[PDB]
């Protein structure tokens, strides 16, 4: 029976084809994914997940994303919990994740000085959930990926999340960034790029309960402000909230605020993340919403269909959660992207629902 590493690398191989990567680069990145799973790569899929990770709803410690642009193949990313073989003890999971990331950095010549400086803040002796460390790998042509580390602002307790984020940003030299953020209902993730950048590249994720379409257009803080109308339309399409009173009051929308330089004091990016899986009856509907957004943004949806078939052969209508999130991604001076988060579904297919 199939092993976890075998399913995940088969999915990755088929997705690297959608992204247009060479055979050589696909081989490099399948190796990196196997290495990052550690002993869990050899684990039968007939056994429980190695950890009850928050990385995905079924606890697969892998998730994919595809960032679509007009006139070219989508950009592929894989998110992994490299300490998953340590299970649900967060201190050991975090320590194992850190070791895997340091091995990567050494191999590619990335400095870990910024991460080392944040370690005492994100890896205390008795950490709280819901995560310790995930690694996001941007699977670029050439075989050397972009590497980001997802850390837990709530590691010291949820009540210390804002304080933890403020202190991280101060240590990174982004001394005006915290006060630049909009209000939020939580700080689910801080993501640090491990590249060798002069100003650290850091992303703050914020949770917003009960967001409306107008709110989606008013939460950016990046300079220059993105199109309100385009944000409102994306929110209504992804949430099926057409037209006033509509809100996403189940699973919350997230915003991400990215900082790439310290002088302006402002974010350079804004992404709106809609958890489409909680607002559809099944993945046929989530796909319909993804196809609609892509059409509105002049990006080709045939690649989305190939990507879904790459991860699973099932009929979309037979479950929910394959398409986990839909995101609209803005970045200063760069073209806007639509990102689809695609689940591995290595452990469970959630059942379809009679109603939203
Ligand atoms: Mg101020």
């Amino acid at each position: 029976e199939a092993l976890l590493g075998d399913l995940a690398t088969g999915q990755l191989t088929r997705l690297c084809e959608v992204a247009g990567l060479t055979e050589a680069d696909t081989a490099a990145y399948t190796g990196v994914l196997i290495e990052s799973l550690g002993t869990s790569a050899g684990r039968p899929l007939s056994l429980p997940p190695p950890s009850r990770t928050f990385l995905s709803d079924d606890h697969t410690p892998v998730e994919f994303s595809l960032a679509f642009l007009p006139g070219r193949a989508p950009h592929l990313r894989v998110l992994v919990e490299p300490g998953c073989s340590s299970g649900d003890d967060l201190a050991e999971n975090g320590r194992a994740g850190l070791r895997a990331v340091h091995t990567m950095a050494d191999r590619w010549g990335f400095s870990t000085e910024q991460l080392d400086r944040l370690e005492d803040l994100f890896f205390p002796s008795s950490p709280e959930g819901p995560l310790a460390l995930w690694c996001a790998l941007e699977l670029r042509s050439g075989g050397v990926p972009g590497v980001k580390v997802y850390l837990n602002p709530a590691a010291n307790g949820a009540d210390r999340a804002a304080e933890t984020v403020r202190e991280a940003l101060a240590r990174l030299g982004h001394l005006q960034a915290f006060d630049a953020l909009p209000r939020a209902d939580g700080f689910p993730f801080l993501a640090l790029d491990l590249g060798d950048w002069d100003a650290p590249r850091v992303k703050i994720y914020l949770k917003h309960l009960g967001m409306s379409a107008a709110d989606a257009g008013s939460l950016p803080r990046m300079s220059p402000a993105p199109s309100r109308e385009q944000l409102e339309e994306f929110f209504r399409t992804a949430g099926d909230l057409p037209a006033d009173t509509g809100r996403l009051a189940g699973r919350p929308a997230l915003t991400c605020h990215s900082f790439t330089e310290t002088a302006t004091g402002r974010p350079s990016g804004y992404t709106l993340h809609v958890p489409v899986r909680d607002y559809v009856r099944h993945d046929g509907e989530a796909r319909d919403r993804a196809v609609a957004v892509l059409r509105e943004h002049d990006m080709d949806s045939a690649a989305l269909d190939r990507a879904l078939a790459a991860v699973s052969p099932r009929p979309l209508s037979d479950g929910v959660g394959l398409i986990a999130y839909l995101a609209l991604v803005h970045q200063r001076g760069r073209p806007t992207r639509v990102t689809v988060y695609v689940s591995s579904e290595a452990y469970e297919v959630r059942p379809p629902r009679e109603t939203v």
